[PDB]
């Protein structure tokens, strides 16, 4: 009934916020709308999978709130396997490679795609990563789409086509929905190309041992009874000594303060008193989640490692139903498997077929790709449709369409009166991330904390020291990386040689 | 507790459905999440204005459907001010003119402006009414904003700033905010470009005599305590053998079938068992609202008309407040105003202000273009900001941004099991406006008469006879208009 704290949404981030408030001695209830914690990450256990995550599930370098807080839980990771050999599949054909990046051989082809890279983390370094609506182009790049930048930018439909993959693949939506600014933002704030895309050294290296669902789950262990599941909020009245909220069952809290630690759009789902101001009111109709459905399918043994294949597909083109793939098998080396993403307008379009129906399809994917039949045999297959999820409203993020985040950007963490606003969207590292979602639910929590006179403000955002087991090595450029010209810098340059 | 219907929603759409249900012999309980009916029409009424629509508001030829159940209430229109000459204010200067379009006198420039119209018009015969997703380039043109296609289109600088106020009057919304595909369709489902913008003979011909929310008023004057005011939807169960409704305040409510008459992203406030599917769960979160502040400046007299203007401004340019304006004086001649709008980012930034210093801003404008001292003299000032409406979302509608028309479109008016929708954004013609609401109100009302068996299939969407009160000319094109070339075009022929 009365606590000091109720923190809305039990997943990393409401966990996380519950538990550094439960850790200074606080009267903390989570309120969970699903019968279950972890939200956007989720494990299933059976016999045939031992277990799987269904939602998010990679951390990596750089990534030091859930590497640390998963840790003092009692967490361990193993590395994704990236021993053999990567492959890009482009026009029906596939071309294994090694390193993050795939190769490009054409030299007109190579100075597009260097150049496409390097201007993306070039456009990044303009962007403050906690207040992106300050950039200096901030409006020019927010009321144009990534569709329009990449039309701007890429001489090739080659470096042009890589580039809506990659776009697609980040962020679960297609080029032309989403703003440049906020697409920008959003790699800028993860370390940039390499570290976003990258499995060795980058936030795809590894997944936790037994399910990232564990961090929320061994949080609920821990606060026992005060996380209460199948609580969904419904109203929260601010107009009276203490902040009431309901939720849909009947039961009504009472708290000196509130956090609101789910996806922004899904406020929406709250009636409240006194009503939102102006710019929260329309900023959560205008922020959508992507669409995506995580794959995964089982085979006897990893036999695409026996070809040096080392699971990791990159597949270029409309006709495919998954774009990128990465190997899911355990690091016993058993339950080998295949997890792929069918993205934004695919999940839309395959959503249609039975489940039999998409499985058959990516086997035939796969064995074309792998060039093996042993694709054909799975031995089990597993998928989450997150578009259908009432709680969760898709995956992995929310996405800024065109001329959104300069106009509404400001008001995602401000709080309103007595609610603080967490969830991984409002964090400045890794903002989409489970990482994200920590560093949020703790700076919502330290926030309140201050509010309370416990803290002075220095201590609300507060840097996080770098994991012993999981270090991060630096990010480097060669000298032509970083110095040979544009295609149209070229032809600029071949011009002034006639001239 | 239990009746046949509940219609989620008390505006114009929702009250419209449930007088033709009521009409029909079933019993039917309008749940309004407000302390009033009417929604995006909202009638004030004080001594100072006598009354003020401060919502929705215009009505013209072609909107038969709102005029004639209007009607029915006993209620009467009369004609916006438009007797006198419209001003033009670019750069800094009144140009005063007549008829619906304002002049272009430089060659280059008249060719470029006229081509612009027309292309969209053009563009609009290709999108279907009834199901824009299907326009031949549906998906090329749903993937490129309003701002990319005025980039392509307008050769001049001039057609670029009117084609964007347009774009900014028309849905409260900016040019890159919106995509191209819906923003077409939009305009071709009111009749196209001279239909949508003109005052005689268009959308803006005429006004309510006493407010247009008495249509919603007077339906909820005859059903009584049918409807239910303070009751906002919060759940809606659809797993038992009839549809389960709970209100925030606690109450529950039972029937065979429900009409939500709100507007589509407002499906979000409600928790929904089983979920939704997964198209519209999404669907709901795509699709905001335009942001509009309407304002009322009320003067001693209507002191433009003696210097032959009627109160119609259009306004280009960034500095200027409001971009558009019309007389708001009372058919006696009484309570003189001028009505504006504040819109999109512009309603986003001068909301920051004082209701005073907005006030200010307006007089100062409306006396540089009326060229009056006279409009820094106001009597009374009322205005409303729809951004802040948590039941609204914000006004006049729902716009859809890049991509959205076509992945989602489809879903809109898709019933759930037992749920069917009506609200504005559902209609085929003046979807949008007060007139859209009542054609999917009713029609949404005869899809459950269907599913009933009371009605055949032919029966659900049904054609409006032409009003006898507010008739339609037809919209004519001369001869050049037609046949000039677009700039171009006419660098091609050179
Ligand atoms: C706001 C506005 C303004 C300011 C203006 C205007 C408008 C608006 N418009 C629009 C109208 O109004 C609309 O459409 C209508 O109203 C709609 O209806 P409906 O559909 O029915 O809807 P609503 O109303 O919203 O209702 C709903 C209801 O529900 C409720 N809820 C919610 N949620 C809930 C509930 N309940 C329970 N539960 C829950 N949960 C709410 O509350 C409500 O009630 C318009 N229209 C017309 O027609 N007219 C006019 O005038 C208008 N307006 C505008 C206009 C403008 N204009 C025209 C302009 C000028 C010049 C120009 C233009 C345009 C163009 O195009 C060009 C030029
Ligand atoms: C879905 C997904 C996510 C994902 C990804 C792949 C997929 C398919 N891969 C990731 C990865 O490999 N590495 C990574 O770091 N992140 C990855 N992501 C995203 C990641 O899962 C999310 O960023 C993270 O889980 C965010 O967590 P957060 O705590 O910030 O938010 P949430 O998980 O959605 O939790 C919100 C909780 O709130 C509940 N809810 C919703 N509405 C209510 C109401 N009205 N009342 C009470 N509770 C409510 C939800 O049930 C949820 O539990």
């Amino acid at each position: 009934n009365k606590c000091d704290v109720v923190v809305v949404g039990g997943g990393i981030s409401g966990m996380a916020a519950a538990k550094l408030l439960h850790d200074s001695g606080l009267n903390v209830v989570v309120l969970e709308a699903r019968d279950r914690v972890g939200g956007r990450t989720y494990t299933l256990r059976n016999q045939k999978v031992k277990y799987v995550d269904l939602g998010g599930s990679y951390v990596g370098p750089t990534q030091n709130r859930i590497l640390r807080l998963a840790k003092e839980l009692g967490l361990e990771t193993y590395k994704v396997n990236e021993v053999e050999r990567l492959i890009h599949h482009v026009k029906g054909k596939s071309y294994p490679f090694r390193g993050p990046f795939p190769p490009v051989w054409n030299p007109i082809t190579y100075l597009d795609h260097n150049n496409f890279w390097r201007t993306m983390d070039d456009m990044g370094r303009e962007i403050p990563s906690d207040a992106p609506w300050k950039a200096p182009l901030a409006e020019e790049w927010d009321n144009m789409t990534m569709k329009e930048l990449l039309d701007k930018l890429c001489w090739t439909e080659s470096a042009k086509q890589l580039a809506t993959l990659f776009v697609n693949l980040c962020v679960t939506a297609e080029t032309h929905e989403v703003s440049a600014l906020w697409f920008l933002w959003y790699v800028k704030q993860c370390g940039g190309t390499t570290r976003i895309i990258s499995t060795t050294n980058g936030g795809q290296e590894r997944k936790f041992v037994g399910g990232s669902g564990q961090v929320s789950e061994r949080i609920m262990d821990l606060l026992g009874d005060r996380v209460k599941l199948e609580r969904p909020v419904i109203y929260i009245d601010q107009t009276r000594e203490n902040v009431l909220v309901e939720t849909l069952n009947h039961e009504m809290y009472e708290a000196k303060y509130v956090i609101s630690a789910i996806p922004p759009t899904l406020g929406m789902k709250i009636h409240f008193n006194p009503p939102l101001p102006m710019m929260r009111n329309q900023m959560i109709t205008r922020v959508p989640l992507g669409s995506v459905i995580k794959c995964i399918v089982y085979y006897k043994e990893p036999f695409w490692r026996k070809k040096d294949y080392c699971g990791t597909m990159i597949i270029d083109g409309e006709e495919a139903p998954v774009a990128y793939t990465l190997d899911d098998t355990k690091p016993e080396g058993n339950y080998a498997a295949i997890m792929g993403f069918i993205l934004a307008h695919k999940a839309r379009k395959l959503a249609r077929l039975t489940k039999e129906e998409r499985l058959k399809k990516l086997c035939e994917l796969y064995a074309k790709v792998l060039g093996s039949l042993e694709a054909l045999e799975p031995v089990h297959y597993e998928e989450k449709n997150w578009c259908e999820e009432q709680y969760s409203g898709g995956c992995y993020t929310t996405y800024f369409p065109p001329g959104i985040l300069t106009q509404y950007g400001r008001v995602l963490r401000q709080p309103v009166d007595r609610i603080y606003f967490a969830g991984t969207e409002t964090a400045t590292h890794w903002s989409g991330y489970m990482e994200g979602a920590v560093e949020a639910g703790e700076r919502a929590a330290r926030e309140i904390l201050h509010a309370m006179g416990k803290i002075p403000e220095d201590e609300i955002w507060q840097s996080e020291p770098e994991s012993v087991d999981v270090p991060a090595q630096p990010i480097t450029t060669t000298f032509l990386e970083r110095h040979l010209p544009s295609v149209p810098g070229l032809l600029r340059l071949i011009g002034l040689t006639t001239i």
